[PDB]
């Protein structure tokens, strides 16, 4: 009856996972949110500040299924990391959108795991586009605990939220980075 | 012409009252917001942290009419209290909605009395549903001064905002609690 | 395809300029946002806390064109000041709306220059209307760096944001003040 984001979120959530890290750096237990970017390979994109110095990475799908995961790549620069699910089965990958098509007045939605109690959704608009970090929005407060996905009304990934209003690495940037991790195990800066 | 919440708020506001407390605890003057939950009896639901240790409770309707009120019940647990208007006349009660029907992407509106200058309205969506406190939303910042009603687009009460993003006791929870106060003068926990 | 404020913002932005001050008070470099209120005269309205104690005022249009500007009036009271562009050419003035027509549930948009990296847009609704400062909204957080324009869905100026949720001097108030500066070089309080 009344307008709601519930419908689209019902399509997106299956791509959003929750991360539980147990590493060290001379214990230490961090926790975060992630997005399945490749269903067959089980490629989950996330914040580097969550999986950094991890000994054990655990992933849980919105349906409640739990999996193990391993690091495949990371980049302190953008706070973007890539993990891979162990024995992935029946996974749903988010569809990425063309960041370049983003306009400021655009409505965005941020999904995350701020307390480890599950997923939290917030809304806003694109505040600024083209300090650093390509995307800025009021849809996600600048929290060192707020990462996760940045999605548009069509439920497509426009960016990944990170900590330094909020800043997110735009999806095109994320595609380029992560894929670069898959092939090189790391992101090679240019010249 | 342009979309606005003004229309629905014009229907809801008559159910929203403003509370002015004057108690003690060995003066002390607190102030808050409330919602008329029963028009005939003049049952106004509110935050316990506002009416706690009250000697004198005063209520003012959005039309400007002032009334006296007495405590009927309270519950430190959920920050929910119930007061009753003295000699209530021509009152409007809010219609409660089924909390269980709540979905995250849902739009919500919070109404309150943050400065004693009148009512303040803010909007957001249901961030999280099923730490504690059943409802979480970005429509009301986590303020020890922000309580009041949590309403949906149809102008129905979905919860009462309280202090520990924001957390609200869902309406079904509120119904159960308050009614329990009416009959027992207090809320009896289970086993 | 999807609803967005981008269309209307595309019409409004040309009226929004960015201010760069270089004054003193025994250097000192401040920066802010402004709104072209008169295209022929090049009258730009802004916050007093930005142009106060200015030796040099510089303005840059959203298209990138830069201009010099001089003070014509100011008012510490409301944090409203008026500057005039030197040799103004092909300027666009914002259309002001009737503040008196404002209702609380109304959607608003705030435009500003919080970091000097360009314009930042945020959205919200009118929280409170009729402490001080006529307009209150969640569309602009209470920031000593957040000033700029307060606009409605039709892209009309309903107020100017200022620092003391957010507070803005309503447009009618702004019209009265600024015009009073043009004629008297200052705002003469009444009796
Ligand atoms: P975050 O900026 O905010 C939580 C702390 C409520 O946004 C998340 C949902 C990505
Ligand atoms: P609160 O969380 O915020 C005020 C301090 C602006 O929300 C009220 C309107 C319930
Ligand atoms: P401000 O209250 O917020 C920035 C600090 C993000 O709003 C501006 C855009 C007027």
């Amino acid at each position: 009856q009344m307008p709601s984001l519930a419908p689209m979120l019902e399509k997106v959530m299956p791509s959003v996972v929750s991360i539980n890290v147990e590493g060290s750096t001379t214990k230490f237990m961090a926790l975060g949110s992630g997005v399945i970017i490749d269903a067959d390979k089980g490629y989950v994109v996330t914040n580097n500040h969550v999986v950094d110095n991890a000994t054990v990475i655990k992933v849980q799908l919105s349906d409640g299924r739990k999996f193990d995961a391993k690091m495949v790549g990371k980049d302190p620069r953008s706070d973007i990391a890539l993990i891979q699910i162990q024995n992935p089965k029946n996974l749903t990958a988010i569809k990425m959108a063309d960041s370049d098509a983003l306009r400021v007045g655009d409505y965005t939605v941020a999904i995350g795991n701020p307390f480890g109690l599950g997923e939290t959704v917030t809304s806003g608009i694109v505040s600024a586009l083209g300090y650093e970090n390509f995307i800025q929005t009021d849809a996600a407060i600048n929290r060192g605990n707020s990462g996760g996905a940045l999605v548009n009304l069509n439920g497509e990934l426009i960016g990944i939220n990170t900590a330094i209003i909020g800043f997110a690495i735009p999806s095109n940037m994320v595609k380029n980075l992560t894929s670069q991790m898959v092939e090189y195990g790391q992101v090679k800066r240019g010249e």
